[PDB]
């Protein structure tokens, strides 16, 4: 066929019931994730091709960056609860990987403050039980697919995107191919 298991995607021998439709994992420590966010706009280009009624979910993971990596998962939980994913994603990627000014939870907080989230609002979010369970959903979803690498994408808890099997000579082509695959898997 044109789309084949093991080529543009793999299938989970252990499907995950009740999974979000399009589920994406990343880490602010993850160099390809940096590329996926700032250079390729993968998440974006996927959305643009997904049908209507598809909701898109993105989660952060713990297994990179040790203590900071967990802080970041909690921080991303804050961003989700406050709905400010789009104002903190870039300064977080760049603070971790570009400028290396993020070394502690406090520096993570600074990104939020600079992006205009109130201190009061951040610290209450950070410490809230709504963020604790948001943290738990993130960890659970990663756990459910035995996630050992990022970036990672899953469609309907049964398919996992396989970017290795896509041509990378042209960035725009990689992106359209990646996205089209998601759409195919979506309709499967």
């Amino acid at each position: 066929a044109q789309y084949e298991d093991g080529k543009q995607y793999t299938t989970l021998e252990k499907p995950v019931a009740g999974a979000p439709q399009v589920l994406e994992f990343f880490s602010f420590f993850c160099p390809h994730c940096y590329q996926f966010e700032e250079v390729l706009h993968i998440s974006d280009n996927v959305k643009k091709k997904l049908p209507e009624g598809v909701k898109m979910t993105k989660y952060h993971v713990n297994f990179m960056g040790g203590d900071l990596g967990k802080d970041l998962t909690q921080a991303w939980a804050v961003a989700m609860a406050l709905g400010v994913e789009d104002k903190v994603t870039v300064p977080l990627f760049e603070g971790v990987q570009k400028t290396q000014t993020i070394r502690s939870a406090s520096d993570i907080r600074d990104v939020f403050i600079n992006a205009g989230i109130k201190g009061e609002e951040y610290d209450a979010a950070w410490n809230s039980f709504v963020v604790k369970s948001l943290v738990a959903q993130q960890e659970k979803a990663a756990a459910d697919v035995q996630l050992r690498g990022v970036p990672a994408m899953f469609v309907n808890g049964k398919y996992q995107l396989n970017p290795q099997g896509m041509d990378t000579s042209n960035m725009d082509v990689f992106v359209q191919q990646y996205a089209d695959t998601v759409k195919y898997l979506s309709e499967k």
